[PDB]
């Protein structure tokens, strides 16, 4: 790694940068739409993703040395709809990504010698390979009615005040906090 | 349930917001404190667990119809330690209130005519009781070295950008983001 400017790795960080600062935006805006459908973990991984974006942005935004640099491209103009919607436009987005631009773009930053760059790429490729797969499986949940009801009891908890629920549905009502079912989700050990 | 105003449960119930209150507190204390002793997952619980403490209180609060009121009580003086023992004092504190002080609080508001605030007294007892279990794994997982090291090859997410690593101990920076191993965790799903 010499120097960035001129090179296409160049214009490949910025585009990146803005194709993620877009995407950080609407998943802000997709995590407002999803607490408003009643989904609030829904809600809290469209913001925590938000903010995953960000932090992929940060480190590519600290490779460039430069002044004001002239891009082509393209980028979802809209646009937000229900949350399944929103589910299913953002994992084709992050598929794009993964298996097409990233690729790509670590290949020629390796190819222009860029090697570390080509990490970065690489790396940040297997983040949004997680993010779709969480996007489809709540989008699935979503379509198979299975986001507030599973077919064995199970435990449940209240996001709002960490209220635990044995049942195979969670409550209509937390019992403790009183907040409404959208608070709820499946209980999770990782740890 | 007529008013409170008088009742012995009018009482519980500002004690219980009392040490709710302190509990939010020390709890925000105690995450700074594991952000500092490079514990990002367990900061972030801490810090979860003050806004569920939050919302118990706010439960609670909203049962008072009344003016001043003097209670007697006890309440840990102190202490802020390094990251374990923050755990284990969090979890003894845990463990008296779901074992012996909302219990009683439960069998009197019931005992004077008040049972839906011994619903809410017994529904907190259960929240209590996750949260004293949460803090116990995660003392026990520093006490045994586990935190960022299993024994057979898994999977570690960065929570700070959602990079996924295969392998039985998280790695010493991110590929992806560059922070270091703090912000890993265990991979988990929960939907
Ligand atoms: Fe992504
Ligand atoms: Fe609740
Ligand atoms: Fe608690
Ligand atoms: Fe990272
Ligand atoms: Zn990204
Ligand atoms: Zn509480």
């Amino acid at each position: 790694m010499k120097s960035l400017k001129g090179s296409r790795t160049e214009k490949n960080i910025l585009t990146a940068f803005a194709g993620e600062s877009q995407a950080r935006n609407r998943y802000n805006y997709f995590g407002g739409q999803a607490k408003k459908d009643g989904f609030v973990q829904i809600s809290d991984i469209f913001a925590e993703t938000a903010d995953q974006e960000r932090e992929h942005a940060k480190r590519l935004f600290k490779f460039l040395e430069g002044g004001d640099l002239e891009i082509v491209a393209a980028f979802p103009a809209g646009i937000i709809a229900d949350t399944h919607a929103n589910l299913i436009a953002s994992a084709a987005g992050e598929h794009h990504e993964y298996t097409e631009m990233y690729p790509s773009f670590a290949r020629i930053a390796r190819e222009e010698g860029y090697e570390e760059i080509a990490r970065v790429f690489a790396s940040i490729a297997v983040a949004e390979e997680f993010h779709e797969k969480r996007f489809l499986d709540f989008a699935r949940n979503i379509k198979e009615g299975r986001v507030f009801l599973r077919e064995q009891a199970t435990k449940w908890r209240c996001r709002n005040c960490g209220y635990v629920h044995e049942g195979t549905g969670a409550p209509e009502l937390c019992p403790a906090c009183a907040h409404p079912k959208a608070h709820f989700e499946l209980l999770g050990i990782n740890w």
